[PDB]
């Protein structure tokens, strides 16, 4: 990659969430191994992010690159309307087998918004079948289900209750529940489902709520006659030390999103499950279809990665990850720039009470020989599964001294 | 593929616009090579839909196969947050090279759903910038924009709906303009955006219309200062005989949206391509990041195929596929069960007075090697564009073939 390279991309080429006018910099990558992204100029960066939550295993991994090159031999793609293939019977089996038992219908889409939005269409395609006036929406504020016009709509600015204040690390408390009640008492009628990320709230503040709230917007559910989505496309396949966040409540959903993770973080590919009951109440068809459903590519990867999960040994790796971040980011509870510090599996987040400086602290990272990507008051952590303690240690290191002063904050 | 695999795939897998509690037939691919699908029973199968409009190579194409196994050995993905790479630069400096000059920022995205969603949310950020209250958008009846909660309120039935475009790929009529007009002046204060599908209407008709309608249209948003949107999702990359449909008005879009055929096939990727004037006017004023933006693998088969394209054979593969077509399916217009025949590159449909049967139609079809997907009342061949004459000879004899009377009709 050259310089023109460079020039090239930020007079022409969009990113996430920033300006085409003030872009800031961005790190030209070549290649990544085990842990490592590489540089165009040499320099080796450990991975604290697995490109937001989806390499789980890192990145060139000898079990999902044999398994994509055998499908690439096959045959990379073909359409799914009137079709099947090995790849996605494959993928739909360990899906089914890995899931809540109630769970065992799968779409498979492109996106998680993509599969947000199939729940939502799948959640209102019921009710019109049961001839019921069910058009609205529930859901807590601080939640973030994808980006399209749908996805949007049950966003952080339908129905807002309150984000859950009590946390899992903590206790209790049931004055939580009076806003999502005082809703349902005056909606139940109008609901069509109650949307949610179980126990974590990511892009909307990487928070961490208690089970219980799980336990009792599920009975509530069931006692309304209400639909349940659990939005796992950032908690699934063993990030929060089960192998999905629901778990943690010992609750089954109606409809579950996933994605992310699913690949192993190779490719996009995201998946919907659901209930029988819904599936067969729609057909009473589920009106949807991406051009690129069940690509044997994304499947193929994917079928790797879950047998790297089969094994167990993610339970290990993550519970050891989850002592390490809880011991080596505690000592940020002590210095000025910090709010909060708290963990679940292998996701350990630093909350502070001034925003970042973006272009300064990402500097400071790579300067550190480590890739860590902040937003707004947050700096955190979600390194893949198989990161080595000495490599750990060396983001945790980074972390507790970027908050050591006001250097890069505001 | 065992049969417990197959019988799995019915109880537990939906697939595309098809029932949970009758499902229908589906047939078990092993793998796929040149133009051809073959079967887990060991019969191969002509191609005749380039997996609904992307395989414009081809399956298992020696170039887009060592180009995606280079990049896995480099690395299948990185986020594209604070970070670049050489697949997506050298993609889109060969997108911005390709299309019209206006059309010069790129936002890579997975799906074309996502890319027309964030065309329509360029179009609001837009006008809200200008300090301007649009938030309608004036589309076309029968046109199709993807399947999410935005693409949907353009998709035929708020939004304001122009009447479907009369006159035919055909001389022009000046009254096929009476229903666009009159929106117009009703609401020219209160419109974001124009978004079409041009020349050819997809998934809402397979329909062909002239490209007068996109040279008045343009002339039309230039004067009311409107946005128009192009939606090239499924005509882009030679498709309709021109590398880009846009091209046979010599217009220029303000925004256009690609994807499927973008990959040669292989999976999925999408583009939305805009002017400088709308992406620094967001950007003075974009709120939008899929995950997997910029994949590096996707971005790679991207490169690979549209390298396949500067060689610049698809013109008279494509020019030779039309011939063909036209000849080999003007047979049709003597059938009972034809309503219309039209051809325009390498697309040909065959429209029929009747819904056909799904399940009856498919099996006589993959009964005759070949591999023709239906949809209601329409039988269309959209080939890759390395088909021999002899693979488009059985297709377009199957079509004439199922067409001939009532059997494969109805239901
Ligand atoms: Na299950
Ligand atoms: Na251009």
């Amino acid at each position: 990659m050259t310089t023109d390279d460079l020039a090239f991309d930020q007079r022409h080429i969009l990113h996430p969430y920033t300006s085409m006018t003030s872009p800031l910099p961005v790190y030209p990558v070549v290649s990544a191994e085990g842990c490592e992204l590489i540089l165009s100029d040499g320099r080796r960066l450990v991975d604290g992010m697995s490109s937001w939550w989806a390499a789980i295993h890192g990145y060139n991994h000898p079990q999902l690159n044999a398994a994509m090159k055998s499908q690439i031999d096959a045959m990379s793609h073909v359409m799914f309307g009137g079709i099947t293939h090995a790849p996605a019977i494959e993928l739909c089996r360990k899906l089914v087998a890995m899931t809540p038992q109630p769970l065992e219908c799968v779409f498979l889409a492109d996106s998680g918004s993509v599969a947000v939005e199939v729940a939502m269409k799948m959640a209102l395609q019921y009710w019109q079948a049961k001839g019921e006036a069910r058009q609205r929406f529930l859901t807590f504020r601080n939640g973030y289900h994808g980006n399209t016009f749908g996805a949007m709509s049950v966003c952080d600015p339908n129905l807002f209750a309150p984000a859950p204040q009590s946390r899992m690390d903590g206790e209790w408390d049931e004055r939580d529940m009076v806003g999502f009640a005082r809703l349902m008492a005056a909606h139940r009628h109008e609901i069509a489902a109650v949307i949610i990320e179980p126990i974590v709230q990511g892009a909307g503040g990487m928070r961490m709520y208690h089970p219980e709230w799980l336990k009792r917007i599920r009975k509530i559910c069931d006692r309304e006659g209400i639909l349940l989505i659990a939005d796992e496309i950032a908690t699934g396949f063993g990030r929060t030390g089960k192998l999905f966040a629901c778990e943690h409540a010992e609750i089954a959903p109606d409809i579950l999103c996933l994605g992310k993770a699913l690949t192993g973080g190779t490719m996009t590919l995201s998946a919907t499950l659901t209930t029988r009951e819904v599936a067969e109440t729609i057909s009473n068809c589920f009106m949807h279809g991406p051009t690129f459903m069940g690509n044997p590519l994304a499947c193929a990867a994917a079928n790797a990665s879950l047998a790297i999960l089969e094994s167990g040994d993610w339970q290990q790796q993550v519970a050891d990850i989850e002592v390490q971040l809880r011991e080596q980011l505690a000592p940020a509870r002590d210095a000025e720039m910090v709010a909060d510090v708290r963990v679940l599996g292998a996701i350990g987040v630093v909350e502070t009470t001034h925003p970042v400086n973006m272009a300064a602290l990402q500097k400071f990272f790579v300067e550190q020989g480590v890739w860590i990507r902040p937003f707004g008051k947050l700096i955190y952590l979600m390194p893949p599964y198989i990161i080595l303690p000495q490599q750990l240690q060396r983001l945790t290191a980074a972390v507790n001294r970027a908050v050591q002063d006001e250097t890069f904050f505001c």
